[PDB]
Formats: structure tokens, sequence, C-alpha cells
């Protein structure tokens, strides 16, 4: 929420920031916390303007120290989106915490692109039904885009079906690196219109398609930091939910019933902890599908049942 | 899609085109489809003019964002090729969604390679109809293809039975290398022509013998998951509906879970995550055959009663 | 095929066939449809040098995409053997079709055994008399085989009965990996001699035993998938009509008040989908038996009353 505009004052040199905020640094929070040396990456940098903005940045910088009474007002205008149903919002303290970024775990079958497209449309709505009175930016790196269910899920909440489908910015990514830039890209339009999504679906999946052999491992977690982190940074420059969807390992050399690691975290490198809830999003009976938290900082574990109805998720 | 002789804009290097197509990429639209890393790791090709081929073809294609709305402008023209039948097709919400990959299970008698015949020769149809354009690249990895079956359906659908054999182009797949090359060239074999039909039939069949088993599991997963990005890839860079044969493992009795647990989806969680819409071509009497819907973002879980017939999938 | 002659050229070193041949591709068709983990193991110029081999072999095969007329003439020339009775040659269109595995299986007394010691006569008959002008691999693994019954059905069809048994040739599976080396060595046997019948008797009968009980031998179904990939490879290097038999097992399950009797044939996915036919026989009355075909990408469910009768198979 804080572009160049605000940061141009004091001898900020006009010609120098242009690039310097050109490779996805579109807001200055970015370069209020930018390692030194990425302040100098961007070619066309000045390093005598680098050191200049390494004290107007810093200056500039909102919270560089705070203490732990004013975490309570950074938590208390959370929203908590409403999930849906009934029981998904009422065992969990608050449907989704803004900024949290969660994690979703389930095999085929199971919804993980439909509680995602209710979610979706718990956006676009005011506090009357939780939303965050914002577009979503459906970053969906499968093919499985249905915002057909977005309009469905819109029938039964009641609103339109003319915003309720434009609002939504699909992200079509064929790439990683490509996926990654064109965050960025969103990164350089939430500026102007207020966002609480980014709706990320198999995002690991693209990593683990093109990255794979043994040791490009490594290498698929390097750029899975990349996306992550810049999601934590996005994800606090606003309260943004940035929802992100996972696969399944399916451990081999696991068995022994509860420890045949059924459901592995396909992202259990550095999203180990980053990943703020863990719910394991599982086919039950008929249409129900249970989910517990392994992960979720205010909450120990829960069991959560919600079933897929005609216009998404129900209770 | 793009003609590769299109990429000549900013002083393309000459020989730049064979060394683009050693992996595929016989499209530009099919480089667009591809990171950094691939064209990195493409010998001979070394680097363009000042990374051009990653700032290009970024201009030829809307890989941003878009809107749902537009999407829905697109999503009118997605042809849902007819089933044969009209009860199927009245749970396909119209037949085979376009952009997408489908999938089906049943194994023994159970109807998969007879289905993927009326659907290549329906799909020859023109546009009006459920039809669209056919020319279907029928991949046989098990040898089940019987062209006398063609025959069966063109009478059943008005169609000339040569031009129905002109225009369906099969091949043999041998081994899992042959499958995922037959491919990468078929990108070239469809640049040239109208392809709107991507029958992979008996796919994970190959994965099966020729991968053993634990201590080679890696690989064939791995191998599976190039295989599926590369077929996503063709499906979103000609807009070709991609129909696939699973094969099933009716073992997970063997620890004799629970009653009922006589069959499971053989490819794994790899492919689980990767088919969008997800058929189960179970047998009953005669050929009253139900068909479910494991898993489809969108269509509801539902059951059909296909037959095929003398004459195709019929009733 | 072509017997190497050609692969023993074109700056291809001896070196090479000399390792590969220690395996058993003793054509170049088994080394085109062959995965580089194959060919990479044979310890002997496995590199590169193997990669070359493999584009040798693809540019020395028909290997590529083609139209359905290819197909659709080269199936007007399937030898299609009569099988002695004039009802399974009306149910088979002509009778046991040449180029895919046709396993016929049943329970004791059917006439399984019978059915391949005619079907061995009848290979040497004259094409367009109905026979196929080759020769047979018995490669039973009972220990049933009969000359007798080859002299009996030789006067059958009026041949000199000298040639019935000098063309006919006999192995003898004692084990689950005698199978594999039997047809390792077959492959050299038609490399010289022409063969259009490798009948393997009760070939689903030695890994009843050998590879014996869940868990004890989870390596039976590897195996078994292995041993009919073999099958699959001669079966399309020489058009060999690979009639493998089967066995039975009850339906002990609770639900035995089942027709069709508490049938299963022995063996499960992994038998059940290379095969592309599936005969199954049962007792009718007397000498007059039925004969259903189940699976099967062509021909319907339909029957035959054929008659074991001391001629052979007639009516
Ligand atoms: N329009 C709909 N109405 C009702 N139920 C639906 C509808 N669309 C989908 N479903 C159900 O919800 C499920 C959604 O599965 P989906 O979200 O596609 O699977 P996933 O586990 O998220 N992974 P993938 O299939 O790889 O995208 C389906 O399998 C159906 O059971
Ligand atoms: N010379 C003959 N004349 C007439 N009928 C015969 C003659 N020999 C055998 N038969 C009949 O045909 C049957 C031949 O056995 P067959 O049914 O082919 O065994 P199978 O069940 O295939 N062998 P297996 O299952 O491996 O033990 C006999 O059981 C008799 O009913
Ligand atoms: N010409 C035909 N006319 C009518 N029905 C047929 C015809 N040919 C086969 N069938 C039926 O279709 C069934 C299934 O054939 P197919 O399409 O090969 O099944 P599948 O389950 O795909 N086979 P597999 O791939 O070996 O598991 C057969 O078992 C017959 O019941
Ligand atoms: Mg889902
Ligand atoms: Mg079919
Ligand atoms: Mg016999």
């Amino acid at each position: 929420p804080q572009p160049i505009s605000r940061l141009e004052q004091c001898g900020i040199n006009a010609n120098d920031v242009k690039k310097l905020e050109e490779a996805g640094y579109h807001t200055v929070e970015a370069v209020a916390y930018a390692p030194k040396k990425e302040l100098i990456n961007i070619k066309g940098i000045s390093e005598a303007k680098a050191d200049k903005i390494l004290t107007e940045a810093a200056k500039l910088v909102p919270m560089g120290f705070t203490t732990a009474t004013e975490f309570h007002q950074r938590r208390s205008e959370i929203i908590q989106i409403t999930t849906g149903s009934k029981e998904l919002d009422k065992l969990l303290q608050g449907g989704i915490e803004t900024g949290s970024i969660t994690e979703m775990f389930g095999e085929f079958r199971t919804g993980k692109t439909q509680i995602c497209h209710t979610l979706a449309v718990t956006c676009q709505l005011p506090i009357d039904r939780g939303g965050g009175e914002g577009k979503a930016m459906y970053i969906d790196t499968e093919g499985t885009f249905r915002p057909e269910r977005l309009l469905a899920v819109a029938e039964r909440y009641g609103l339109s079906g003319s915003d309720v489908l434009d609002n939504v910015a699909y992200a079509r990514g064929f790439n990683t690196d490509h996926q990654t830039q064109l965050l960025y890209q969103a990164e350089d339009m939430m500026v102007e219109s207020r966002y609480a999504l980014l709706i990320v679906d198999s995002a690991t999946a693209l990593y683990r398609t093109d990255y794979s052999g043994r040791g490009e491992l490594s290498a698929r977690q390097m750029h899975l930091a990349r996306f992550l982190r810049m999601l934590l940074r996005l994800a606090d420059e606003f309260g943004v939910a940035v929802v992100i969807t996972n696969q399944v390992v399916a451990q081999v050399d696991g068995a022994a019933m509860f420890a045949a690691d059924p459901k592995k975290p396909i992202g259990g490198n550095i999203i180990a902890h980053a990943s703020t809830t863990r719910l394991y999003l599982r086919k039950g009976r008929g249409e129900t599908r249970i989910c517990k938290i392994y992960d979720s900082p205010c909450l120990p574990e829960a069991e959560a049942m919600f079933a897929i109805n005609a216009d998404g998720v129900g209770d």
C-alpha cells in the first residue's frame, strides 16, 4: 500500500526508483527490508543511490521494532474470512486469518479447488458475509479453474453474477518462473485495487514436474522458497490470505497403519512451518470431507467435516 | 498456438530453430509454456538476445491476467465431444470438455478401448454439433485398436468411413520413453492441421511393466509426472481435449482395509492430481455399464448405463 | 523382422551386438522396443552409444504415426488360424487372430489343453485353407502335452503327420524363471524359423505354486507382468498368436449364490489386459461344450458348441 509515491522525497531521484521498483519491488515496503545486494541487483541502480535509500527507506520503515502489546492490534483487525457452511467456521476461532498463507492437503475427489471457489465468493462481499470487500487473484496452476462453480456458490449467496465473475483475475500458470513473475505482476496491481485472497492451487505441482531427478530437488525447494517468502512479504503488506494448495507424497517406505504416512507433506521443506494451517482435507462417507490442522499456531488440532453440496461448501 | 517461424521478430538467430525444436517446442507458445530452466539446459541454444525468449512470447499471448467474464467468453466454444449415447452426454454436461484431461478405470471387460473409438469418430464431426474437429491422435500402448469399431460407429453417426479413417492418426507406443517422445513429436504433427482429441489409451500401462516396483518407484512416478505435465502443455497449447484410459490395482483389499475395496486407480497421486475429470466404467449385465464420476470439478457424482452395441457406445 | 542384418552396419560396431546378444535381443525390433533402463544394464557399451543404437533401430523400423487406412489394410492379411470347430470360427470371425495374446481360461476338463493341441496342428495348414503355414512352440508347463492328439488331428486335416510333429516345437517350464528363459531362447528360434503359434499351456499355473502366498511372495504379479511383457514383445516382433491358457479360483466370497459358477480367472488385472480376447470355456453337456467370449476390444459376447472328439475339436 506504500508505492514510490510515498517514498519520492528528500532527494529521492526519480530515474533510479522506477528501475528499482520494476523487478516486483513496486511497493517501497519491499525495498524497506530488501537485502543490500538485492537493492543493487537490478541493473541501472546507482550504488550511491542505494546507500541513500539505505537510510531513506529505513527511516520510512513503519515498524522497525515494536512491543507485543500492539500484536493484539495487528490481530484484532483480522476478519477471519469465513471458510463456509456452519461447522467449518464453528470449530475454529475464525475461517481464514488475513495474511495466514495456510496449506491444503488431499487426494482426488476431496475438493481442494472447491473450498477455494467458495472462499473466492466469500471475499467480494462486505463484512455481512465476513468478506474482504475486494477481488481475487486465482493462481490456478492446474486447469481446474471453474468460475461456473464461483457463480454456483454466487447463487446460494445471492449477491450477483456479473462482478462475482469479473473481479477474480485468473493467473494461468504454465511455468514455475512465470508463476513467480506473474505474482510479481499482481504485486504490481495490488497497490491500486484492494485484494485479500491470492487463491493458489497446486503451486508445488509445477515445481515437482519441472524440478525432477534427485539433486534438482534442492533447487525445487530453493525456487519454492523464492515464491513462498515473497508470498509472506505480500501477505504482510496487506492482510491477504494467500491460501495455498498442495498434492500428496504418499510415503512408500512408510507402513504399519497410522504410521504409513498416507498424505506426506508434498512441501515438508521451509513450508513445514511457513504454512500457517495444515487442514487435512480427506474423503469420508458419501460427500463428507473431514480435515485436521496439523499445524495451526492458535489451535492445537481438531476434526472438521464439510460436504461438497450442489452450490459449494455446505453443512 | 503460433508457428515457430513467427519467432523471428527481434533478429532471432538463424539456427535457433532446430536447437529449440530438439525438446519439442514446435510452436512459439510451446517455449512460451516452458520455464527458463529448460532453455538454459538446452545445449546448442545457449542464451538468446538478452533473454529475448523469456521477455518475448509474453507480448503475443495474454499469459498475465484476463477475467472470468473473458474466460466465460472463451467458455462457450469448449467442444463437449458427444459420448455416442445420450445418457453419458447428460451426465457429462455436453460431453468431453476441452482444455482438460479425462480419465477412466475398469479392468477385465469394462469398455474403455471402445469409447475411445466412438469418441474419436464423433470428434471428427463438425463444429456445430458435439463433434467440433477430429483427426484425433490415438496413442495405443497396449495394441487394442480395432478400426472396425470406427466403421461401426461411423454409420451410427452418418460419417464417411474412408474420411473417418483418413482423419484419425493413431500410433503404437512400446515403452515410456516412446510414450513421451511420441507427443513431443505430435506437437509438430498437430501444428499444421486441426486436431481436437488426444486419447492416450492404456496410459500408465508401460510404466507398470518397465518400472518393477519398490526400488524403482521414484522413477516411475517422476517419469509419470513428466508425461502428465507435457500432456497438459499440449492441451493448453493447441486446445485439445485429452482422454486417458487408466488401469486399476484391485488389491487395496490386500490389507482387508474394508469390504468393497477390490479396485484402486493404478497411476497413483501424481496422476490423480493431474486428471481434471475422473470417470469410472464399471460393468454390469450385458452392456449395462455404470459410469461414475470419481472426480470432476464441473459435474457432480452420477451414474449412467452406456451400452456399446454393434454400432458403438449406445443404449 | 530384420535379423540385425542392417543393424550390423551404418557405423554400428559389432562390440555392441555381442554384448546385447547375452540378454535376448536376437533381432532389432527388441532393441527398438526397449527402454533406456533396459539396455543401460547390458553392462556392454551401455551409454550414449546405446542411445545411438536406439536411434539407429528407430530409423531401421517402421515406427511413427500413421493414418488409420494403413492399419486397416494391415488387418486383412492377419492369419486368423482356424480353431477346428466351425462354431468358434463363426464366433471369432475366422478363428484365433494372430498378433496379440488370446488367453483362454476355464477349469478342469473344459477343453483348453485340447484346443491348444488342435490349434498347433492347424497352424501348419495353408493360409487360404484356413491355416498359417508356420510352426508351433508348445511351452507346456503341466506335462499335459500328448503328441498322440497331434497325430489324431493330422488325419483330420489330411496331413502327412510326420511334419505335424517335426514342426511343432516343445519345451517344458519347470519353474517361473524357466518360462522367461524359454521365451528368451524362443526369440532366436523365431529368428531362424518362422513361428505362427506360441501356446504357453497353463502359464498362470506355476506362479500359483512357486510365487505362492500374499506377502510371502507379492512379486508374483510383478514377475507375471514381465512375463506378459515378453509375450507382447514376441507377438509384436513375429506376429505370433500367443494363445496363453489360464486356471481358475472359486469365489469363496459369501456371495456364492452367484451364477457363472464362483469362476474368477487366476492371475489378477496383471494378466487380464495384455490378453486381447478371453474365451471362457465351460462344461456344457458331454462332448459338446460352451465357449463364451470375455473382454475383447472387438467381438461381443457369444458362444460356440465345440465338441472334443477323438479326432480333436469338431462338430
Ligand atoms: N459443480 C459441482 N457440484 C457439486 N459437486 C461438485 C461439483 N464439481 C465438483 N464437485 C465435487 O467436488 C469434487 C471436486 O474435486 P476437485 O476439486 O476437482 O479435486 P482435487 O482433489 O481438488 N484435485 P484435482 O481433481 O487434481 O483438481 C468432485 O470430485 C465432486 O465430487
Ligand atoms: N481321445 C479322446 N476322445 C474323445 N474325448 C476325449 C479324448 N481325450 C480326451 N477327451 C475329452 O476331452 C477332455 C480333455 O481334457 P481338457 O479338458 O483339454 O483338459 P484341461 O482341463 O484343459 N487340462 P488341465 O486343466 O491343465 O488339467 C477329457 O477330459 C475328455 O473329456
Ligand atoms: N463389436 C462389438 N460389438 C459390441 N460389443 C462389443 C464388441 N466388441 C467388444 N464388445 C464388448 O465390449 C466389451 C469391452 O471391450 P473393450 O472396449 O476392449 O473393454 P476394456 O475394458 O477397455 N478392455 P481392456 O482394455 O483389455 O481392459 C467386451 O467385453 C464386449 O462385451
Ligand atoms: Mg478437489
Ligand atoms: Mg474406447
Ligand atoms: Mg487344447
